[PDB]
């Protein structure tokens, strides 16, 4: 029938939580690792915002941060795709071009933008998004998660919240909430291509910063000093 | 309420639904396992041309959707037929976790697709929402190498519609059912993952040519489609 009272709150904490999240070829390598040094400096500070990440054991803390900040990357990117001039900004704006001379490959790319597209498509506001970002970040099938009926009981709540909102803002098209989740499907698969992206760039002389070698490449202490 | 149109489908989906070497020593029980795969296999390419639509699109991506797909239909199948009474998990080929153990399936891999089932087991799916729920993961846009990703999106909305509909009738109480299990999709991509993980482990401690063509790091699969 309605948003409850008590969703109505929790969606507005984790919208106005999440606004908040500002700063203003091995050389332009070495740029976009430091953007993302930021980016990931972000989302742990927007996981302890929100409601009972804190609860959890840190080495599930890390499990879950360390698979989930490529993810929310990818819908911080897609967020702000401009399909009016193709360009994706961090106002740090880039085109395909400026992400193909770092030494990222085609095949990595394309479906990054494809994807974006795909978001674009499906109008998500910043309500739709902010809970998207909670559903990921509590995944139970996570790889070394202690907790994980935990983890789906903290997830939950979103995916209700989720569906009672999607229900408001559009009650006549209600494909779109189960089109929303099979995103995070597409989301598993870029993750898992950007691990041979990763992969890649080694070959190409091209290694990771500290913070990020900690969650992607393959005793995260960087990681634990933040939480 | 059900458009009595798609109940055809359903019924179809549900009906064609429903329709070896010596077991011990290691590489024996492997190869013993090997058939079964093989077996099964077998069994979901023809599955796959009894499905609605699945013949009009091109060979290069009935095989693109395949050999993604078939991982994910046997963990699928291996969840519908887990018994929480004994955890054992062919006719009447029953098998413990010991079993898939002493065939060199590393505990990181199996413990996982077990803990998949139970999951699966308390959504309390029956035949037709597992079904619709196979039909949806054939039809997958965002597999690799899919030359037609639009026409692959049309062919699983459907069943996408279906699902919601057939969920909704069930259990009208149970919202989050529905939601649940679309995001076990989620869930059979990372099992995915890590079953190649799987494969590369024990080549180093190799399969046969069938799977070899789908898992391995095509001519069998076209004749199968060719039929
Ligand atoms: C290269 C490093 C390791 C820093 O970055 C990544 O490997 N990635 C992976 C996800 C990423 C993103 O957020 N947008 C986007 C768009 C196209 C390709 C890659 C990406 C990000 C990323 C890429 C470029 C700038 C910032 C972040
Ligand atoms: C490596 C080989 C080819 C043997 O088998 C697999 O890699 N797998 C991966 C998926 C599989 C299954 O269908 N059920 C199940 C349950 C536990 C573990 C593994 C599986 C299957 C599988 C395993 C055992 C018997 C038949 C199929």
């Amino acid at each position: 029938v309605q948003l409850t009272a008590a969703q109505e709150l929790m969606i507005q904490q984790l919208v106005a939580a999440q606004l908040q999240c500002k700063r203003s070829s091995q050389q332009r390598f070495a740029h976009f690792t430091e953007l993302a040094i930021i980016s990931v400096q972000e989302i742990v500070d927007f996981a302890k915002q929100v409601p009972g990440f804190l609860q959890l054991g840190r080495e599930d803390q890390i499990a879950l941060l360390k698979a989930s900040t490529i993810e929310i990357m990818l819908l911080e990117t897609a967020r702000r795709y401009n399909h009016e001039t193709e360009c994706i900004t961090f106002d740090f704006t880039y085109s395909k071009d400026d992400f193909h001379r770092a030494g990222l490959q085609v095949e990595f790319i394309n479906p990054i933008f494809e994807f974006s597209r795909a978001m674009r498509r499906l109008g998500l506001d910043d309500a739709e998004y902010a809970l998207l970002i909670a559903i990921n970040i509590f995944s139970a099938d996570r790889p070394n998660v202690q907790e994980p009926g935990r983890v789906e009981a903290l997830q939950q709540p979103y995916v209700e919240a989720l569906l009672s909102y999607t229900r408001i803002k559009r009650p006549q098209d209600q494909l779109r909430f189960p089109r929303m989740l099979m995103k995070l499907v597409s989301l598993r698969t870029l993750s898992s291509v950007h691990s041979e992206q990763v992969f890649a760039l080694r070959l190409q002389d091209k290694k990771l910063p500290p913070l990020l070698s900690e969650i992607w490449d393959v005793s995260h202490k960087i990681l634990h000093r933040l939480l």
